[PDB]
């Protein structure tokens, strides 16, 4: 409508009566997604893009968020004639998501840098004409709902997002761009993603969001930056607590990344009494394994930073390990580059920044160092394993000299009396190898002098020498 209990909650004055209004749309049949992002939207406009006349909270008076919202109600259902595309079973066809998306996609400027922050929203929508990509993903959706279409949802992988709908919620439909430079695929299923093992599909173990898991990507979505050094303390409180209430009620227990989130919260600033960020990081892992195969990555790239940020380098080797233990059962496709840029940057600067450190204190005399540990140097070898492993069968390579140089650094990181403790064992501390690049290497990795040509030879597959 908006409807007159949901009008009962304003002016919002502050972070708990934003709280108190996503309490109430939660407690509802279909809590309303286009209220709530404009809102959001909204509250991080006036904390983190422009604070200019900010006191403490930038009131959202009823009058103001009522006519954001029949703006754009009003230019969807002016845009979507419903009578042209009849639902058969209280189901949507895919002509209409086709048609939602295009009403969007159209409304966008033409021209804008579709990387900055603050353009998540339908508040971004609404007042500037820009959104980001999974941003235009949310408004198909929320705008299906300001329709009546019950069925369409927003569906959600770690670097793209789409819609299903349709008969059981079994249709897929892209909405949206992806990348820069990959031609869009509107209007067509994910399946071709899916079936070629790509990262960016997960082999299907991607997520399918009802209304409540959608309310929770919006509030994953709020960013508090206001620069490159300064974050909103008001946003990240708002966010925080938006977490907890959505944590409370249930809605987070199929989304590992929301959990990721709260848990880096709560790093930063802990609420009394909650549980740590290690048990949030790890409820997160739990809940990868439990719903989605174990197919996802960043549950364990989050474990992974926070033990990073906290010099628990053992701890972050074994983490990391377990993001390539889940990369090698994956091809590594074309759009896929967003998890390799992640994996590149660990492979290739933080673990050589971490392990340089690590020898630093050693020298100092350090007691139960990464360094002396041989699980460490099993840890660090799962780890090229699962990235090589990805790598076979994939339809582009992975490898090349510029990750041998690091390989060489981090192994001679550790001496030859430290990794000779490492049992390799084959199929069909002890380790095996998948990859039959590590297979070919493992007489290498134990030598007191480590032969730099031959490793860079053995990970690159590279044939002759000069
Ligand atoms: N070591 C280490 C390490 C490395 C990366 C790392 O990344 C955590 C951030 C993960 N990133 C995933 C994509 C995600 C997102 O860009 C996204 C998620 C799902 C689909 C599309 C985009 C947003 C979710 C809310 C709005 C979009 C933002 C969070 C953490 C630790």
């Amino acid at each position: 409508g908006l409807k007159a209990a949901q009008k009962t909650l304003f002016p919002l004055r502050s972070i708990d009566d934003v709280v108190r209004l996503f309490a109430a749309e939660l407690g509802r049949e279909e809590p309303d997604l286009v209220l709530l992002s404009l809102v959001l939207g909204f509250v991080e406009h006036f904390l983190a893009v422009n604070r200019v006349g900010l006191t403490y909270f930038p009131v959202a008076d009823l009058s103001i968020i009522a006519a954001l919202y029949a703006r754009f109600t009003a230019q969807i259902r002016g845009a979507v004639d419903l009578s042209l595309y009849p639902r058969e079973g209280g189901v949507s066809s895919r002509e209409l998501v086709k048609k939602v998306s295009d009403v969007i996609w159209n409304s966008l400027s033409r021209s804008y840098f579709k990387d900055r922050a603050h353009i998540q929203s339908l508040f971004s929508f609404i007042t500037g004409t820009k959104l980001d990509s999974s941003g235009v993903a949310f408004a198909v959706v929320g705008a299906c709902q300001a329709l009546g279409l019950r069925d369409v949802h927003l569906a959600l992988s770690e670097d793209h997002a789409w819609v299903v709908f349709g008969p059981n919620g079994e249709q897929t439909a892209e909405v949206t761009w992806h990348g820069k430079g990959n031609e869009d695929r509107r209007g067509q299923t994910v399946n071709a993603g899916v079936a070629e093992r790509s990262w960016l599909y997960l082999k299907g173990s991607y997520m399918r969001c009802d209304r409540k898991m959608e309310v929770a990507f919006m509030v994953c979505a709020i960013n508090p930056s206001i620069d490159l050094h300064t974050d909103s303390l008001e946003l990240l409180q708002l966010q925080q607590k938006l977490l907890w209430l959505l944590y409370d009620l249930g809605h987070l227990e199929r989304y590992p990344m929301a959990l990721g989130n709260l848990a880096d919260l709560e790093e930063l600033e802990p609420t009394p009494g909650r549980p740590d960020p290690l048990t949030l990081y790890h409820k997160g892992i739990a809940s990868a394994k439990t719903y989605y195969r174990d197919e996802h990555i960043y549950p364990y790239m989050y474990l992974a930073g926070y033990h990073c940020r906290n010099r628990n380098v053992r701890e972050a080797l074994q983490a990391w390990a377990d993001t390539a233990t889940v990369i090698q059962d994956y091809n590594y496709c074309r759009e896929d580059e967003e998890i390799y840029k992640e994996f590149f940057e660990v492979a290739n600067d933080v673990i050589p920044n971490l392990l340089k450190e690590a020898a630093s204190l050693l020298e100092a005399g350090s007691q139960g160092s990464a360094l002396q540990d041989p699980e460490c140097f099993a840890h660090l070898l799962r780890f090229y394993d699962g990235i090589c492993k990805w790598e076979e069968g994939s339809p582009t390579p992975v490898l090349h000299v510029g990750w041998a140089t690091f390989l060489v650094q981090s192994l001679g990181r550790f001496e030859g009396q430290v990794r000779q403790k490492v049992r390799i064992v084959s199929v069909p501390p002890v380790l095996t190898f998948q990859s039959e690049k590590m297979k070919g290497m493992k007489e290498l990795l134990v030598a007191t002098k480590i032969n730099s040509s031959a490793i860079k030879l053995q990970l690159t597959a590279q044939s002759q020498v000069q």
